[PDB]
C-alpha cells in the first residue's frame, strides 16, 4: 500500500516532485543541445559550449537530487519522456543565453509553486529542501545569466561577432 | 519576569522545546536499551549493538541542542522524567530495528507538530531552527531505518540467524 | 521598466530591503561610534573597543549582503542618510553593552517583519535567506550581549571600574 | 550549404548518427530509471544502485561523444525525444540485469549496424571510430551482464533475497 | 534459564548492578540539568557549564561500563525511568557544586555498598571491577568537588558574583 | 575639563578632525553606492565593482585613522549624520569614474586645509601625521582616477559598451 518510510508526504508533492524531475531532465536537454550547437564548426566558441555542458551536468544533478528525494519521503517515481527543445540551431551566443534565462525563470516558477504547495499541505521538510537546494542555485543562475546578457548586449552582439568571440575568451574562458 | 533576550518566543513554543527535549531524552534512553540488548551473550551482534548505541549518542545530542536553543530564546528549562523503554528484550535484530522505525517516525511527528506551531505563532528563527537541525536528519533516520528492515526482511529475519549475523557483518560493519 | 532578473520580489520586499539596508548601516555607525568611545584615554578598555569594532564590521558586512541580495531579485537599491547615533559619550562598558543588547533586538525586530512580509508576498527565498543568513546570526547575538550584561552586573558594574577592567581582560580577551 | 570541414560523410552516416545520439540519451534514461528503482526502500540494494547510476552516466558520455563526432565530420546534430524507459518497476537486481543485457545487445546491434554502413559509404574514419570507441566497450558490457545474470542465477535469484543482498555486498561493492 | 557464562555472579550482585545503573543514570541527567542552567543567560558562566556537561558525559559513561559488565558476568540488565533532578534552579556556582558534592556522596555510598556485597557474595571479580573502575574515581570526584567548595568560599560565594565570575575564568577555564 | 593628554592640540584642529571623519565616512557611503551601482544586472561590470568596494573599505579605514588620531590628541570625537550620495543611478563606468576623480580631489582640498591648519596652530605632529597617512594616498589616487578616465575616453566611453567592457577585463581584473 504506502511505504514504511512515508509521512507528512501528501499525493500532490508527489506527483509535482515527479513533473519537477521531467523538467529538470528537459532542462539539461536543452542545455546540452545549445552546448553542442557551440560546438559546430560554423559557429566555433569553445567556452560556450563548455559552459552550456557544465549547465546541463547541475541540471542533471538537479533531477537526481529530487530523484533521491521522492525515494527518500516515501514517495515513488514515474518517468515520463523528455522533450526535445524547443530549438535546434540557436542563432547566437546572446539568443542561446536569452533562452537560457527563459529557460531558467520556467524552472524557477515551477520550483516556486512547488514551495507554495510543500507549504499548503503542510510539509515543512520539503519546504526547506525546496528552500537550501534550489531557491537560491535558481537566483543566482537567473542573475549570472541576466548579467551575461546585459553584456553581450553592450558589447554589440549579435551583430558583431568580435563581441561574442571577445565575451567568449574573457568571460566564459575564466571562473564558475 | 522575563529574560532579557526573551523576543517574539511564544510559551506554547517554550513547552514544546521542553516536552521535545524530555523526548529526545527518553529516544536516547530507548537507543541504550536496545544497544545492551544485543551485547548480551544470547544475542551476540557487536554491530547492531554499536550502531544502536552511536543513535543513542546522536539522541542525547538533539536533546543537548534544543536544551541551548531553549536558553538561546529567552526560554526556561524544566526538567521531566524519563520513561523507562517500553521493552526490556528486543527479540531480533529486525524487531529492534522496526520498533527504531516507529520510534524516529514518532519523533518525527512530534517535530512537524513543533514547526506547525512555531509557523503559527510567526516564529521564523525556531521554524528554520527545526527545518536545518531536525527534519532532514529525522527524514534521513526513517529512511535509513526503512531500507534495515526491508534488507533483514528480504533476507529472512528473523527466522533465518544467518542472516541477521550477515547483514550485523556486512551492513553495519561498516559506514555511518 | 523592470529588470530581465526580476521574478516573485514584491515592492513591498524592495523598500523592505532598503530600509534595512539603511538600517544595518546604522547598527555598523553605532558600534563604531562605541568602539572609539572606549579607545578613549578617560575609558582606555582596548578590548571594549576591538569588540565594538568587529561588531561594526560585521554590520558592514550585512548591509552589503542585503544590497548584494536587492540587485539579485532584480530589486532596485535606494541610499539614504545615515542617522547618527543615539549617544556621542557612553557611559561604561556595562551601558554600551546594554545599549548593544537594545540595538541588536530592534534589528531583530525589523528583520521578523521582513521575514513575515516575505512570508506574506509568498516569496519563499527571501524568506530562507532572511532565516539563513540573518536570524540566527540576531539570535546569537542577543544572547552574548545579554550574557556579558549579566556578567558585567553581577560583577559590579558600573559602579567598580575593577570589575570592567577584568571583564575586559578576560573575556573579550580571548574567544570570537 | 555544407560545412567547411565535411568530407566523405554521407547523409545516411548523418542521419544514423543522430538516430544512435538519441538511442544512448535513451540508455542513460533507462539506467537512471533503474538506478533509482534500487534507491527505493522497499528494495534498498546501494550497490546496485550505484552501479547503474555509474551505467547511465557512462551511457550519457556516449552520446555526447557521438555529438561531438557529428559536428566533427562537419554534419549537423537534431535532438529528437527521449523515450521514457519501458519499465517503472523493475522486479529484481536479477530481472534489471537481464533487462540491462537486452538493452546492450539492443545498442549493440545498432552500432554494428551504423559500422556497416560506415564501411558500405567507404567511411573508414567513421569505421575506426565507431571501432575503437564502441565496439569493444559494447563487448565488455555485455560480456559484464551476462555474468552477473550468471551469479545472481547460481545464487538463487530473485527468489532468495539473501542472494541478491550477497551479491550487492561482494560483487557490486568492490571493482569498476 | 541461565546464560552460558554466568558464574559465582549472584542475584544480589545483579539487582545491585541495575539499581547503580539508573543511578549513574540519574546522576548524568542532573549533571545535564546543572549545566544548562548555567547556560541560561541571567547566569552566563561558560566554564561552569562546559564542567558540569562533562561530569554528565563522564556519568553516561559510568553506567554503560555497568551494562557492559552486567551482560558481562552472564546477568540480565532491567532499566527503570530517570527520576528528575531535585532542583530546576540551582542558585549559584557554589551552591550547584555542593550539591554536586552531596551527590557524588550519595554515590560513593552505593558504590561501597555493592563492593561489600561482591565481597560478602564471595565475588572477587565485581570487587575489583568496582575497586579500580570507580571507587578511585570517586574519591578523586568528591575531592575535586570539595576543593572547588572551599575555594569559592574563601572569595566571597555566593556573595560576591565577581568570585564566581573569576572562579569560572582561573579554575573552570583550564584543566580537567 | 580637558584629558591628560591633550597638548598642543587646538580647538580648531579638533573641529576639523571630526569634520573630515564625517567626510571620509561620507566618501565610503559614496563608493559602496557606486560598487553595487556596478552589480545590478543591467550594468554588470563585476570588476568595476569589487573596485569601488575596494576603495570604499579603504575610505571607511581613513575614517577610523582619524578618530584613533582625536583620541590620541586628546580630542573628543564628535559623530554626525552621513549624507546619502549625490546620486543614486550613476550612468556609466566612466562617469562613476569621474565622479570619483571629483570627490577624492574634494577629500585632498579638505585635508590640505587641515594641514594649513595644524602648521598655522604650530601643531607638527598632525601636520606630519596628515603628510605621511593622506597627503600621498590622496595624489596617488587622484592619479589614478585620473588614467582611468583617460583610457576610458580614448577607448570610446561610454558610447561603446565594448569599452568598458574591455577596460573592466584588463584593467581593472588585476593589479591593486
Ligand atoms: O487564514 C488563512 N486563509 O483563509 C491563512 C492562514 C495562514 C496562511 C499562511 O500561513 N501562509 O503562509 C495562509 C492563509
Ligand atoms: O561483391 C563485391 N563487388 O562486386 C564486393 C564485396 C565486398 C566488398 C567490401 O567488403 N567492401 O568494403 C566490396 C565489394
Ligand atoms: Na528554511
Ligand atoms: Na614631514
Ligand atoms: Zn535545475
Ligand atoms: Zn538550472
Ligand atoms: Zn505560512
Ligand atoms: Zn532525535
Ligand atoms: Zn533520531
Ligand atoms: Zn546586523
Ligand atoms: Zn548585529
Ligand atoms: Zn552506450
Ligand atoms: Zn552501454
Ligand atoms: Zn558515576
Ligand atoms: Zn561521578
Ligand atoms: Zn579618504
Ligand atoms: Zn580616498
Ligand atoms: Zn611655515
Amino acid at each position: 500500500s504506502t511505504s514504511q518510510v512515508r509521512q507528512n508526504y501528501h499525493q500532490d508533492s508527489e506527483a509535482a516532485i515527479n513533473r519537477q524531475i521531467n523538467l529538470e531532465l528537459y532542462a539539461s536537454y536543452v542545455y546540452l543541445s545549445m552546448s553542442y550547437y557551440f560546438d559546430r564548426d560554423d559557429v566555433a566558441l569553445k567556452n560556450f559550449a563548455k559552459y552550456f555542458l557544465h549547465q546541463s551536468h547541475e541540471e542533471r544533478e538537479h533531477a537526481e537530487k529530487l530523484m533521491k528525494l521522492q525515494n527518500q519521503r516515501g514517495g515513488r517515481i514515474f518517468l515520463q519522456d523528455i522533450q526535445k527543445p524547443d530549438e535546434d540551431d540557436w542563432e547566437s551566443g546572446l539568443n542561446a543565453m536569452e533562452a537560457a534565462l527563459h529557460l531558467e525563470k520556467n524552472v524557477n516558477q515551477s520550483l516556486l509553486e512547488l514551495h507554495k504547495l510543500a507549504h499548503d499541505k503542510n510539509d515543512p521538510h520539503l519546504a526547506d529542501f525546496i528552500e537550501t537546494h534550489y531557491l537560491n542555485e535558481q537566483v543566482k543562475a537567473i542573475k549570472e545569466l541576466g548579467d551575461h546578457v546585459t553584456n553581450l548586449r553592450k558589447m554589440g552582439a549579435p551583430e558583431s561577432g568580435l563581441a561574442e568571440y571577445l565575451f567568449d575568451k574573457h568571460t566564459l574562458g575564466d571562473s564558475d
